[PDB]
């Protein structure tokens, strides 16, 4: 058994019209007020566009979905309804049809987005703090809306580092949390799984976006982007355990109950817990602090009822610069 710490029964306590995504019905409006521009990019069931809305010159991003089930359209939909105003989090401005295939597509502001492997080249200290406080205030805003993101890691955070705007984008992953549900394990990037996703313990809840952002964290500071870089899904586990340690994955594995695969085997050795500051050298002494590194330790932890929360991670004192900034 587990739960969520926070918003465990958040959806419960609202209309079943809030979560229940399959009984939701779009208004599907014109995609023939759309221009599109440039191609930007597609996911396995989507094509990503930057597109003019010709009634009134708006740039923006189309996002149509090729064939899959309308009910993960209807999923996506409804989550973005319900974080409609949401700090941080990409403002879905439209959802239209082809008029005549009735290809659905939806429409999204645009971002000009800084690409992340040059932008995390050049962050400053007070850079990483202000654009991760950003994100834990998207991340904090859809836990506290029953969503779990599901699928957070660079690609997915759009930032407009002239503007200083940040934007969590790409919720076709998002599922709403309902305890003790079982959800599918086969969810994020390699790169950013929670161990709970990599030892196929399928109870996992909003922690699992706060592994990923601890991973992205990690990443910024010491400048190692991917900062667990596994070749496949076992090597992703084996190298957590390289960094967290192997008793303390056990230790893990015996409180939830949890089988381990038993091709790890053969790969996992024994590694011992290695402390945050190995990790610090001259090129990035200058984003490394004590209180950075407090917070790491508190976000990447095997056990996900241990993490902090997205407003337990916003209130650490590495965001104390940034509160202070802000007034
Ligand atoms: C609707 C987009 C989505 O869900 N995923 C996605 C986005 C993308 N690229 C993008 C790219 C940008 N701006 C970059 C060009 C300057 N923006 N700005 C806002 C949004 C949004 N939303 C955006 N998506 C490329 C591939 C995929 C699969």
């Amino acid at each position: 058994g587990s739960r969520a710490r926070v918003y465990a029964e958040v959806n419960s306590l609202r209309s079943r019209e809030y979560w229940d995504y399959e009984a939701h019905v779009p208004s599907w409006g014109n995609q023939d007020d759309y221009q599109l521009v440039r191609k930007l990019g597609r996911g396995k069931y989507s094509e990503v566009f930057e597109a003019i809305n010709i009634t009134n010159n708006e740039r923006v991003v189309v996002k149509i979905l090729k064939p899959v089930k309308k009910k993960k359209i209807k999923r996506e939909v409804k989550i973005l309804e319900n974080l409609r105003g949401g700090t941080n989090i990409i403002k879905l401005i439209d959802t239209v049809k082809d008029p005549v295939s009735k290809t659905p597509a939806l429409v999204f502001e645009y971002i000009n987005n800084t690409d992340f492997k040059q932008l995390y080249q050049i962050l400053t200290d007070f850079d990483i703090r202000f654009y991760m406080y950003e994100l834990l205030k998207a991340l904090d805003y859809c836990h506290s809306k029953g969503i779990m993101h599901r699928d957070v890691k660079p690609h997915n955070v759009m930032i407009d580092h002239q503007q200083k705007k940040l934007r969590l984008i790409d919720w076709g992953l998002a599922e709403f949390y309902h305890p003790a549900q079982e959800y599918n394990v086969r969810v994020a990037s390699r790169y950013f799984k929670g161990p709970e996703l990599l030892v196929d313990y399928q109870m996992y809840d909003y922690s699992l976006d706060m592994w990923s952002l601890g991973c992205m964290l990690a990443s910024m500071i010491f400048r190692r982007e991917p900062f667990f870089h596994g070749q496949d899904n076992y090597d992703q586990l084996v190298r957590i355990a390289k960094v967290l340690g192997t008793e303390e994955l056990y230790g893990y594995l015996k409180k939830y109950h949890i089988d381990l695969d038993p091709h790890f085997n053969d790969i996992l050795g024994q590694h011992s817990r290695k402390r945050w500051e190995n990790f610090i050298h001259s090129e990035n002494r200058h984003l490394v602090s004590p209180e950075a590194l407090d917070l790491l330790d508190k976000l990447l932890r095997y056990d996900h009822q241990q993490r902090l929360t997205a407003k337990e991670a916003m209130e650490h004192p590495y965001f104390y610069p940034v509160v202070k900034e802000q007034s």
